[PDB]
């Protein structure tokens, strides 16, 4: 059981660059429409306070250089929508998997695509935490990478990547272009609110350890939710509602343990600590795998 | 830092099925050859596979990508892998070569079943030559790779899971990583060890991101530090392990047998509760130039 990613590959035929002035960042290329950050349109003097509409009123569709690969792509239009640039391109990507624009919800998982240049550089797994960021690896040149996730041949795509907070986890918006979380694209030092565990995935981990054969953590006691939650939020944990119960039966099903059994034993993990002893060789209750993602893998 | 994989794309577009009676696997289409294992042949307690592959005919191949059959018009065995020329040269083969990885070199896996992608990530391949994956049933014939200027380096292919439940495979000529057998049976890996140059790596990496309380003012020559690592669970470096820890060497100006040093001393003594980039426990899985990647 590993941090496994989606195959890539329909979304690395949709990466291209995009260049204006002196800024250069990556663009989603879908059909005829390349959609990248836009504060890509900014210079220097305008990074504190950049009024977008009011730079964008003054560019034309000539002030935007975008290349795929080699290939030029001839900018016909332009609009913005929230914190996304939308470029009218002449030419339709062939390449367009079949995709939806989605907005996720803290602790859902995502594969990202990091790409330089609108070159596709490296893909991992990362979760959409509870304050709105994410644990990604981006460097200089990352914005407009994307995160997704696949079903049946069907793209949903629901992060493009905007910023590096001081404390070096990140910070971005949906398709649309609204951000996840209090922040904001201006060139400043921004926090995020303290973060919490997401329960539910720990839970399904504990879950996936016991189907690949791991059960030291395990005891014979048991809990009621409430008796769980306050002794979790204790830990800055997320609250467990009978919705993610419901959402880890397929699991308790396969391996004959109850949620609020395993609730217990994540009760004593919290209580007592791990003792140097590790569940799928982590030190740490990791807790960016879903449900879902356990199952996915594991069958 | 992340455990971050190569984007897959480029080994998407070569990945099929290829089935023999009811058995079906995945190959690898490149130009006009696609390569699977051998015992998709079989029936495999002990296969007799040259005499088993004395039975079989280009017509016996059932060879599809997606759901087109490739016709195959010539078959034959290199060690553990199966080469079935096909009548159709794959347009989505990328530049490539097949390389054979030393222990601690990582490389990224995509898991396939019935010649269809399901996801990918990296893996590091052990001393004792198994890797720590995610495989089922089916995935059998799924590649790894590393990409390097748009050239994919195959290096490895999917055959077997060991009773510990690591994994065990070959080379794209067919050769085993470590001393396992293409048969149904319970086979045991050595005892493994830590990867030295990764973990030296690692403190690298620390260095690099203002985390250096554990330098010291000592160096040590070669063998002496591998005497003393094999004491402690620990491979002993090579000269190419030296050779390659240059790039990080020269970045943060701290000789290669200085960083030994440094490393002896935690071997030694310890960690004393301080952590290195926020743990207590050295990382062995990133190779020098995975530390460059996410470094620069
Ligand atoms: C005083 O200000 C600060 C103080 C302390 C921390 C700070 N952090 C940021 C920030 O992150 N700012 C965004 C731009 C604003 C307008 C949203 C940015 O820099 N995004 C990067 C990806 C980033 C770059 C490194 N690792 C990434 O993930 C792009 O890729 C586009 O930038 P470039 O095209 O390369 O100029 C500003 C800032
Ligand atoms: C009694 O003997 C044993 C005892 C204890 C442990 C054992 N382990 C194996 C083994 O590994 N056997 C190979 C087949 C031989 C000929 C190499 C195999 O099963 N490989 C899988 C991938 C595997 C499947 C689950 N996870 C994987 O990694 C394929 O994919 C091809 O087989 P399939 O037709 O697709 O099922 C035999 C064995």
């Amino acid at each position: 059981f590993r941090k496994m990613a989606f195959p890539s590959g329909k979304v690395e035929g949709c990466m291209v660059q995009v260049t204006c002035g002196t800024t250069t960042l990556n663009g989603l290329w879908l059909d005829d429409v390349v959609y990248c950050p836009r504060h890509v349109i900014c210079t220097f003097e305008d990074m504190l306070n950049p009024n977008y509409e009011d730079l964008l009123i003054r560019k034309s569709n000539h002030n935007f250089l975008v290349q795929a690969g080699n290939v030029q792509l001839r900018v016909i239009g332009h609009s913005m929508q929230n914190c996304v640039l939308k470029l009218k391109v002449d030419t339709a990507n062939p390449k367009t998997p079949k995709y939806k624009f989605v907005r996720i919800q803290p602790g859902q998982t995502f594969s990202v695509l990091a790409c330089y240049n609108g070159s596709p550089s490296g893909v991992y797994q990362c979760a959409m935490r509870p304050n709105f960021t994410i644990k990604g690896s981006f460097l200089n040149g990352s914005c407009g990478s994307v995160g997704f996730n696949i079903d049946y041949d069907c793209v949903s795509f629901c992060y493009m990547h905007h910023m590096e907070l001081p404390t070096g986890v990140h910070a971005g918006t949906d398709l649309e272009g609204n951000f996840y979380g209090p922040f904001v694209d201006r060139q400043t030092a921004q926090a995020a609110g303290t973060d919490t565990t997401i329960t539910v995935n720990v839970l399904a981990w504990l879950y996936a350890a016991v189907i690949n054969g791991d059960r030291w953590f395990l005891n014979r006691f048991t809990t009621t939710l409430n008796d769980f939650n306050l002794v979790a939020m204790k830990y800055n944990y997320e609250p467990l509602t009978q919705d993610h119960v419901d959402i880890l039966g397929p699991l308790s099903a396969q391996t004959g343990i109850a949620v609020l059994d395993m609730c217990a034993s994540l009760k004593e993990l919290l209580q007592n600590g791990m003792n140097g002893r590790t569940i799928l060789g982590s030190a740490l209750l990791e807790d960016e795998f879903t449900p879902f993602d356990v199952v996915r893998q594991c069958s």
